[PDB]
DNA sequence: GTCGTCACGTGATGGG
DNA sequence: CCCATCACGTGACGAC
């Protein structure tokens, strides 16, 4: 079914995302996030896609 | 405005529920619950009287 | 002590 | 790219 982030993967990518000004992350950045963030989940590509996609049309 | 759980909160309510079979938890426990989990998280006891009904109800 | 309902956040898409 | 919804889980109530 539907990707929850845990916690902990909410904690990298907010620093991400404020800490270090990432809002569209590129394919290279995808990959590499998504490998930082499947140690505490399951998670693909298109989760971290649609998650900067999403945080950044809403703040 | 409305709570959040954290992940490791809803490791430690899952564990109670399924694994200690505690599914209307009294008031004592309640209160024990919630110093618990305010380990990791503001929270309040109607939160965790919340989840109970609402886990309950919806398994 | 149960049920129904709301309120809201958010993952997931599609269209242009 | 950005927009607008959709899908839906779920914290909160109210009522009884």
């Amino acid at each position: 079914t539907r990707w929850t982030p845990t916690t902990e993967q909410i904690k990298i990518l907010k620093e991400l995302y404020y800490n270090n000004a990432i809002r569209s992350p590129t394919a290279d950045q995808i990959q590499k996030i998504t490998a930082r963030l499947r140690q505490f989940g399951k998670i693909e590509g298109k989760n971290v896609f649609y998650w900067f996609q999403n945080h950044k049309a809403r703040e």
